[PDB]
């Protein structure tokens, strides 16, 4: 019943970020849900003394057919301060990420029975355009605590926490995590026994009285980890040798044993590139401890909470990608592959963005944080299109790379 005081971060004002273009499907939709918005009292109607804005826009969740809305809080997040609670922060639970199963929920609507400090308010203003602007722009702003805003979950987390506890009691094995709008659920528990707890949960949630029927289940156990592979071949020729240094050359800026010199010795002289060439021992023995080296892992790869998460992504084709969370060049924290269609046969844009998506739920079960992308993509067609194929309630932080990685084929 009495809110939190809130503000910005010192020497900063809100957020004003233009609001870019909607389409008339997505449009209308907004329309209809800020009306019943307005009306329920989430949000107010506001005038031209507000300048700060923030841009909106609509989606759809995983097997569903209704619109919601989607605010890109991202520059307000930024620039709100760091909220540190009650808790002096939350370490993230590293056992999230060691359960066989692991299903996230959407809690959101519980955000809208706590009321926002009014000061703050003006900073949540945002606009729902019109088609070729031949109307004023509709222009709201939040009496509540908003979807996607940092300050969200760290507000209500007190309440969240007491909510809760009785579920908390009777399931002590459960590892339960809170991003955002999401509920990060995770157990031992057999696949039917999860979705019956699961069911229970949500419907505990409900009786504590707060679209919450959907569910996503995840398997960190059954994840995909890669380690560096080398062909194995009864008979190599120039080029299958030249490839092979290569990917070792690439290998030693990471592993430090590794040696190419007796099998470089092979590539002396001037042949064609698909002759044959027989290993000798030194050489197959230099292969042979390489392999040894490539089995271990990677030396002093630690996780440092105080500095960004990255996030590489190169398209290997055929509706393949290969893709790399790490800190620092060349200590990779985490890497793998995704073969998936969802809808996504002919279309890149699809495919990546939903990769995008995977990523950063990977990212957070693990490190409880987005990583920042570097998409294989020119910039204009990703801000074009991204926002059609995205359903999660988060966003990350992504730029792109114009230069084709010669590293690429060395992950497939
Ligand atoms: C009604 C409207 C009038 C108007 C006058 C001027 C000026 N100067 C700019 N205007 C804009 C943007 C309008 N808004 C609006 N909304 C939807 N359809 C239209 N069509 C339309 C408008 C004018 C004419 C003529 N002559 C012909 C067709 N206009």
């Amino acid at each position: 019943i009495e809110t939190v005081p809130v503000k910005l971060k010192p020497g900063m004002d809100g957020p004003k970020v233009k609001q870019w273009p909607l389409t008339e499907e997505k449009i209308k939709a907004l329309v209809e849900i800020c009306t019943e918005m307005e009306k329920e009292g989430k949000i107010s109607k506001i005038g031209p003394e507000n300048p700060y804005n923030t841009p909106v826009f609509a989606i759809k969740k995983k097997d569903s057919t209704k619109w919601r809305k989607l605010v890109d809080f991202r520059e307000l997040n930024k620039r709100t301060q760091d909220f540190w609670e009650v808790q002096l922060g939350i370490p993230h639970p590293a056992g999230l990420k060691k359960k066989k199963s692991v299903t996230v929920l959407d809690v959101g609507d519980a955000y809208f029975s706590v009321p926002l400090d009014e000061d703050f308010r003006k900073y949540t203003a945002f606009t729902i355009p019109s088609i070729n602007n031949e109307t004023p722009g509709i222009r709201y702003q939040y009496n509540v605590l908003p979807q996607g805003w940092k300050g969200s979950p760290a507000i209500f987390q007190s309440s969240m926490t007491k909510i809760l506890e009785p579920f908390k009691k009777q399931n002590p094995d459960i590892v339960i995590y809170q991003y955002m709008d999401d509920l990060y659920v995770g157990s031992d528990l057999e696949i039917g026994q999860h979705r019956t707890k699961i069911e229970e949960l949500r419907q505990h949630l409900l009786r504590w009285g707060l679209f919450l029927w959907m569910g996503y289940e995840l398997h960190p156990d059954k994840w995909t980890v890669q380690p560096i592979v080398l062909p194995e071949k009864d008979s190599w020729t120039v080029n299958d040798i030249q490839k092979l240094v290569g990917k070792l050359n690439w290998a030693s800026q990471i592993y430090p044993g590794i040696k190419v010199r007796q099998l470089s010795k092979l590539l002396r002289g001037t042949k064609a590139l698909t002759e044959v060439i027989p290993l000798t021992e030194e050489a197959e023995l230099e292969l042979a401890e390489n392999r040894e080296i490539l089995k271990e892992p990677v030396h002093g790869v630690y996780y440092d909470p105080s500095k960004d998460l990255i996030a590489e992504i190169q398209k290997q084709g055929q509706g393949q990608w290969t893709y790399q969370i790490y800190q620092e060049p060349f200590k990779n924290l985490k890497t793998g592959k995704y073969a998936r269609m969802r809808g996504a046969h002919t279309n890149d844009v699809k495919q990546l963005t939903e990769a995008v998506q995977k990523i950063t739920t990977e990212s957070i079960v693990i490190w409880g944080k987005t990583p920042k992308f570097k998409l294989p993509i020119q910039k204009e067609t990703w801000e074009t299109w991204w926002t059609e194929y995205w359903q999660a309630t988060w966003i990350p932080e992504w730029e792109f790379v114009n230069t084709p990685p010669l590293v690429k084929l060395w992950y497939q």
